[PDB]
């Protein structure tokens, strides 16, 4: 089946201190999805990141998860689809979304960065090429804008955290899908869900 | 002129707060010499962060840590700084310094980032002007670029730490005399400083 994607990355600071934050969601969907198809990521320096193959039915797919800052996310990103041939048309970005809440995820082509540090830095360093995949993993948003850094670097308490795992998963099973009946099958079943 | 400073800012991300990260080693420093002189600092949402004022030899120091992301450090510097007009040579950065180890710190006018991408944003939004001053907190350094930024999103060492924190205690003494003093004599005195 005929599909967009030839790598999918997940945003995250590096780390034990962040690896429970929020705005490692994106990270999340990666890890899930490469222990379920038995690889190990592997760091290689060129690339400022983690990264692996993957065959899903049985397309070849791509994963990376930068072990830059957030805010240089796209370092890593465009080492990588440099050095593979791929374009940004070509990658799905999956990320912690704001304006989502927990328990519910999205796909979508485009869009703007919505004040997420390492998808401002991905549309800089892809040649300010908004026109990336982007995987939404939704985390709620606090009542003021101001606290929204110390947010994203919050760990949710249990019952969200129970959401946001349960989205993951979800996510984790549509680009499967993805992989088998292409993107809008994909898209079909991932935008029915909502954990609660 | 021997005392040229009008805000004193500590460096850190906002979360987790479970987490006393490297990258938070200027934030340490502000928010002991706040306590030693009975400073609330309370959240200012137009500058984008923490803030107080100090005074200290009758001479007012604000102080400001900020709750933006680490790369968007500058716009809480440059908002509170134009709100308040303080220039960039009036402004002392307190951050992590991979260049000195643990244990170890100094005061310095100028220079570069380092790759600290908190001073990259403060040079930028200060209308790309080095000249600000800095306190240097060591950290050391990890001796390979890749892993920098997990490396100062990481908790040190309990030991370590220990020598941190001591340096942490210099440095507020050290600012003390800076305002009392001027900064030639801080700097003769922390420049010999050695945590033991």
């Amino acid at each position: 089946v005929s599909q967009p994607i030839k790598l999918l990355v997940g945003l995250a600071n590096p780390g034990p201190e962040y690896a429970k934050t929020r705005h490692n969601a994106g990270a999340w969907v990666v890890e899930e999805l490469a222990r379920i198809h038995n690889v190990t990521l592997k760091n290689e320096p060129k690339f400022f990141g983690l990264t692996g193959r993957l065959l899903i039915n049985s397309q070849e797919l791509r994963v990376l998860i930068p072990t830059t800052f957030m805010n240089l996310s796209g370092k890593a990103i465009a080492a990588l689809a440099n050095f593979y041939q791929i374009k940004p048309e070509e990658i799905m970005v999956a990320h912690d979304e704001l304006d989502l809440p927990p328990g519910v995820a999205k796909f979508k082509q485009g869009g703007g960065h919505g004040g997420h540090d390492g998808l401002k830095d991905t549309i800089s360093k892809l040649g300010n090429n908004k026109e990336f995949y982007r995987l939404r993993l939704g985390i709620g948003h606090p009542g003021h804008k101001d606290k929204v850094a110390g947010y994203v670097l919050g760990k949710a308490p249990a019952k969200e955290q129970e959401c946001l795992d349960a989205a993951v998963d979800e996510s984790v099973r549509c680009l499967e899908i993805l992989m088998k009946d292409g993107l809008t099958k994909a898209q079909n079943r991932l935008h029915t869900f909502k954990a609660e």
